[PDB]
């Protein structure tokens, strides 16, 4: 019933300076069953909403969809609805990127609200690596 799809670009970057927004990762979130909203939790050396670089580079993350908290270390998003949500997580316009591997990896939670709290019903670990030449 829950579900939850992580992936890196299917396409090509290319490194230099992105002469426009680009999405690094696709992140696409839905359950029929009833709920309120859905949140991503950065983990581990993305904590604050990086990427980092086979390298070692943090690069900073944005996403289309979901509202970024940073006293909280997430992104959120309420919403009713039984459609699988389609969010980007990406690069704007001027962002330099390298020829190298960026990773990422998070915790996507499903919650319900109660009238004065939320409450996760569902949880999902997603982690993917998106290479630039």
């Amino acid at each position: 019933t829950f579900h939850v799809d992580f992936a890196p670009n299917t396409g090509e970057i290319f490194a230099g300076k992105q002469p426009g927004d680009v999405t690094m990762f696709t992140l696409t979130m839905g359950d029929t069953a009833p709920h309120g909203g859905w949140r991503l939790i950065p983990t581990g050396d993305s904590k604050g909403g990086y990427m980092i670089s086979a390298d070692g580079d943090y690069v900073g993350l944005y996403s289309y969809m979901m509202s970024w908290v940073g006293i909280d270390n997430n992104w959120y998003i309420n919403d009713d609805s039984p459609k699988d949500i389609k969010d980007h997580l990406y690069v704007k316009a001027g962002t330099v990127l390298k020829p190298t591997t960026y990773k990422f990896t998070g915790r996507v939670e499903e919650y319900v609200f109660n009238d004065k709290q939320s409450t996760v019903i569902n949880s999902k670990d997603v982690s993917g690596e998106v290479t630039v030449k």
